[PDB]
């Protein structure tokens, strides 16, 4: 099985308070003279229990500097956080043997790939670049990293997640609230459009986090490192249009429709609950859940589904509290916590979960 | 090891002749009233050695952009399909006894195209997925390396990889303004030139396609001895040559000339590292499969290697029938050589990075 043997994020400079971006977005309705009660702004910027958000990208261009820019930020935190990674656990750039990376950042070479010229990796380094998977990407990583290291015991294998979140920020959520407020008195359906390019700006942010991985045989795989025992993904059926990322002419909007909460419901269960039967374990019998916090509805609906103490999945609701949704990189900064100021039994079992868009959710089996 | 038991292709409706396109390239131009020579043109589309092309969305005097990638994700779906549907027909597998789903395309799609296909073939809920991107044209031989090493760790599971690019969505517009843009702003910047000739050369070159294959782990019941096995594979990186190739965001091709040196940089280390691991000589390999990026990558692999003229004559027929279809072209190149003795062989690609892509087969 595969070692969990450290972890490390990296954030941009500028945080913003929830309250200012509430107030930026509610500016921009006001100068642009759009009709919509900017109350209405107020109520899902403060109902989401985001206290405040890392912003890559500028608050105060073109689409192509913009996405310019994005890179440059994805490139210049995936490579902070690698390196700490890498002198935290005293482990030489020439000795992984795999580099996994998720970010929906267009990136055409990849950033993994990009990064080999900012770290001495070597070479002939193994790369396993992903994308279209969204807010699931952390914990997806985590899995193919995971099978990867089966056949490979030997080996050190390091996976980031970097999203810039921002970039939305950048022209798109403008464009598209304009053209929307705009027809809303012509059309009154495009109010449910509103709400979501509204709960989208409420939502994302930006940050990276970076896991290194080693496989059974290698000399970091210790005892009283978590385990990578098993995982599992699961795609529910007919929902590509609840969730995911579009891309329109002046850039990106964001899909996450109100039905997703209860879409989740329909995969949650019978994969985790088949995972776990595979595995000869009751969901009962987890010590600790890091579930990707979708939402304060996603979060629910888990601990609903699961019949969970209302404290249990508390680190997803302190999470998205202080760093907001950072997508794929959320879980990773979860796991990061857990490992470095939380205490877990020897032999206990944790339990990584994410959802994002397909819709799809992954699944995977920790052992302390 | 790793066996590849079957592959199969899938292309669009309409097949257009290279000289259609480069008229209609030419049109363009004219009815612009661009002042570059048009000669130029012709030029470029005769020596990239394409005889026609393969284009999914219509031939650009454009629609939103929204749109066209609206298109380009639906026809990217339906090849996939297509492609997938008939891999599996001809196996006799059935979709649920399939365990990993493989995809790369510069097609944007988020969710990936992998994960849309569920809803089209009764895959298992519990697919595993493998979406790739971020690669370009390497990503057919980068897709059956990363495809290896998973049926290494399970002998006796099915995997299926597929590649799908659609280039003619970069008629639909993004090739239009950049060069119009370019053109009009000749005069102030001559530097601007050779930012021209690129863009004609992206013109002349992609195209549009999709290949499929299907791979089986060592206890695979598919696993018979006609079939080629994976039973090695390496990647490598040339520093520093990020903006040698990729794709930007429209978007634009980005093709360097200097790729084609920058690619002896990587070639001879690569190839010469993975055949001296395996006690290989490069001389006593039985076929090559190379992918085309043009005639001008193919001789550099000729001359680099040493190689006899019709060792890649593959390569030159594949551009000649279906220009450049990306990462799809060496599943195509496969899917020919599987269809048409304890020896050894390879598959070569490059892409964006600059990154170089071989794997070393045994039959």
């Amino acid at each position: 099985m595969t070692y969990i043997v450290s972890t490390s994020t990296a954030f941009p400079e500028n945080y913003y308070p929830q309250t200012v971006l509430a107030a930026a977005l509610r500016r921009f309705f006001t100068v642009m003279e759009l009709d919509f009660d900017l109350e209405q702004i107020d109520r899902f910027f403060t109902n989401v229990k985001i206290d405040g958000r890392y912003f890559a990208l500028p608050l105060d261009p073109t689409w192509g500097v913009s996405i310019s820019r994005g890179l440059e930020n994805s490139l210049n935190l995936a490579e902070t956080a690698i390196t700490k990674l890498l002198e935290k656990t005293n482990v030489q750039p020439q000795d992984i043997s795999l580099l996994a990376s998720v970010s929906m950042t267009p990136a055409i070479p990849s950033l993994d790939g990009r990064l080999m010229n900012r770290i001495p990796f070597s070479s002939t380094l193994k790369r396993l670049p992903m994308n279209g998977v969204g807010c699931m990407g952390g914990a997806f990583g985590i899995s193919r990293v995971a099978d990867y290291l089966k056949a490979h015991p030997k080996e050190a294998a390091i996976l980031f997640a970097v999203e810039i979140s921002s970039a939305l920020w950048q022209g798109s959520l403008q464009a598209n609230l304009t053209s929307l407020i705009r027809r809303l008195p012509e059309n009154p359906s495009l109010y449910s459009e509103i709400i979501m390019d509204i709960i989208t700006a409420a939502l994302f942010a930006d940050g990276c986090g970076a896991v290194l991985m080693v496989g059974k045989e290698h000399p970091l795989a210790k005892s009283g490192l978590p385990q990578v025992i098993d995982n599992r993904s699961f795609l529910v059926p007919n929902t590509v249009e609840l969730m995911g990322l579009d891309v329109v002419d002046n850039g990106f909007r964001n899909i996450l429709r109100p039905e997703v909460s209860d879409a989740l419901k329909q995969g949650l269960r019978p994969l985790i609950n088949g995972l776990l039967a595979d595995n000869n374990i009751e969901s009962e019998n987890l010590y600790r859940w890091i579930v990707h916090p979708g939402g304060p509805k996603v979060i629910d609906t888990v601990e609903a589904e699961f019949g969970l103490d209302s404290q249990t999945l508390q680190l997803s609701r302190d999470t998205l509290a202080e760093v907001g949704n950072i997508s794929s990189a959320t879980v990773l900064y979860m796991l990061d916590k857990v490992l470095s100021e939380e205490q877990s039994p020897p032999d206990s079992y944790g339990l990584i979960v994410a959802m994002g868009p397909g819709l799809a959710q992954e699944a995977i089996l920790l052992k302390w």
